[PDB]
């Protein structure tokens, strides 16, 4: 069930990558740079970066070559272990035991920020989190009051900004000094959404970090960026964009749903080191699901 959203999401992918095996069909120890030229574009196709394309190419001709694989179904298998130790080298939160746990959510318009903040705070409560919602996206009117739909929904109390010109920085900082305060596990931190990235936006996101580590002791536990994941390769600039100037620990990727870009989801893993943890699959509430990396590789190849 759980497993087989992700089949779903990826269905378009896997009908494309399928044209593997038909090559592979074709295999044999003469023809190997051929079918490896072929196997190349398929997976260049289904948005594998250049980068990780020519790793996993050049690796099962080397492995061919040396021996160790001696058959279409042996090289299939071997394609699909490079790119399951290419996403696994945690998937998890990483909340510890010291209260409360600090999560923003950071991301630009279109990628579904705020609504995975919603689902995320839905998962949270049903294994019995308390947390308290911090509405620090103050540029966007819409995306407060669409929080607090959320907090209605889910049972969390939340913090939302007095007057339409509050400092997010400052928001979080009363959330964070409240979470504390009143025993709670988790504070859900939302930040501004804007069209694209700005020298204002990441100023703004520094100061938020800054202001929630100076109430509590290593804050934010965890800096989880949003990223429809229908812009395939044309992500990573900007994921790149948030770590280097932020210091992101985690992406999710919404909206993939049907998708026919699924490598770019090992693409961005491999390139910043920064695992997925969940993976938005539908508009349902329980559409946004933990990355299950092996399952994802099934889901995609076989
Ligand atoms: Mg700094």
């Amino acid at each position: 069930s759980d497993v087989e959203k992700v089949f779903s999401g990826f269905s378009k992918t896997r009908e494309n990558l399928a044209v593997i095996d038909e090559l592979l069909l074709f295999w044999n120890l003469a023809e190997t740079d051929r079918v490896l030229d072929e196997l190349e574009e398929a997976l260049l196709v289904s948005d594998f970066g250049p980068k990780i394309t020519v790793r996993i190419v050049e690796r099962l001709r080397e492995d061919i070559m040396s021996g160790k694989l001696k058959s279409g179904s042996e090289i299939k298998d071997a394609l699909k272990e490079s790119v399951l130790e290419m996403l696994a080298k945690k998937t998890e939160l990483q909340l510890g035991f010291r209260k409360p746990a600090v999560i923003m959510i950071v991301g630009v318009n279109g990628g579904g920020k705020t609504t995975s903040l919603g689902k995320l705070a839905h998962r949270l409560k049903n294994e019995g989190t308390k947390v308290l919602m911090a509405a620090g996206d103050t540029f966007r009117a819409a995306a407060s009051d669409q929080l607090e739909i959320w907090a209605e929904r889910t049972g969390c109390e939340i913090v939302v900004a007095e007057g339409d010109k509050a400092k997010a920085a400052t928001v979080l900082s009363k959330a964070v000094k409240r979470g504390k305060e009143e025993g709670y596990d988790v504070v859900l931190c939302d930040t501004s959404g804007r069209l694209h990235t700005n020298y204002s936006l990441m100023e703004e996101l520094i100061a938020c970090k800054k202001a929630v580590g100076k109430i509590v002791s290593g804050a934010p536990n965890e800096i989880l960026l949003v990223l429809d994941g229908n812009t395939g390769l044309n992500m990573l600039p900007q994921a790149r964009e948030f770590n280097e100037v932020v210091g992101i620990t985690g992406l999710i990727l919404t909206k993939l749903d049907g998708s026919a870009r699924g490598g770019c989801v090992v693409s961005v893993v491999e390139e910043l080191g920064i695992p997925v943890k969940f993976i938005g699959v539908g508009e349902a509430v329980e559409d946004l699901q933990p990355f299950d990396p092996e399952a994802f590789v099934n889901a995609i190849f076989s």
